[PDB]
């Protein structure tokens, strides 16, 4: 029915249980409030599907972004695995990422934003849109309001994107892959989700230590969730999609 019958307010705080360290950008900003708030706005979202599947979705979800803002490392308190939702910004903040030929608003940066990092003009753009707020004109709504910074990250999740599909789709088995899809190994599972967010430099090529600690916060989030893993959680052996 609603996603916090998946995660109430203290298992929140148990995986993101660093997240406010003073060593973190938050400073409160990532709210249990802001993230159920926010999932509201997105009804499917971790009520798709039976219960394991519910939870499956939410340790996926969290533990994308969570790889996304990580402060975390090998010899972190906790381990590299409870630093998730550290960031709020991207630590270069020399790049508009505007792309010449959608609106780019004076004085303003695209740069990562956000439990997802939001990047991109276009990204900002069509985001904005979906959510009826305008984050050309105030990119940096999604780093100081927390229920838009979650709404953009579930935006991105619940969304696909050309011969994309959205990663809603793929962790609750709606997808079917193309045989394209099929001869190039992207068949549904944690890892074909890593190859959606960041496949072109992250997959087809083997180990990366990114896609790694992806999967270490995914399996740590489902074990507390007590649900399997499901199947094909790497895409080191997956070509980036197009």
């Amino acid at each position: 029915a609603e996603v916090g019958s998946v995660i109430g307010a203290s298992l929140f705080d148990q995986l993101l249980k660093h997240r406010n360290d003073q060593a973190c950008e938050g400073k409160g900003f990532y709210s249990y409030n802001a993230f159920i708030t926010a999932a509201r706005s997105f009804a499917a979202f971790g009520t798709t599907g039976d219960s394991n599947t519910r939870k499956r979705e939410v340790a996926a979800f969290l533990a994308q972004t969570s790889h996304e803002t990580t402060g975390g490392a090998a010899t972190s308190p906790d381990g590299p695995y409870a630093w998730g939702y550290c960031f709020v910004t991207e630590r270069d903040k020399s790049n508009r990422y505007c792309d010449g030929s959608g609106p780019c608003s004076a004085g303003k940066s695209y740069y990562g934003r956000g439990p997802i990092q939001l990047t991109h003009n276009y990204n900002y753009n069509a985001a904005g849109r979906a959510l009826g707020v305008d984050l050309i004109n105030n990119p940096d709504l999604v780093a100081r309001d927390a229920v838009v910074s979650f709404k953009t990250a579930l935006w991105f999740w619940m969304t696909p994107q050309g011969n994309k599909p959205s990663c809603h789709d793929v962790i609750t088995n709606r997808w079917t892959p193309s045989a394209a899809d099929k001869a190039a190994n992207r068949v549904p599972g944690f890892g074909v989700i890593t190859n959606i967010i960041n496949g072109g430099l992250e997959c087809g090529k083997g180990p990366t230590p990114a896609s790694g600690d992806r999967i270490g916060f995914y399996k740590r989030y489902c074990d507390v969730f007590g649900v399997s893993y499901g199947p094909n959680l790497n895409c080191r052996d997956q070509r980036p999609f197009g």
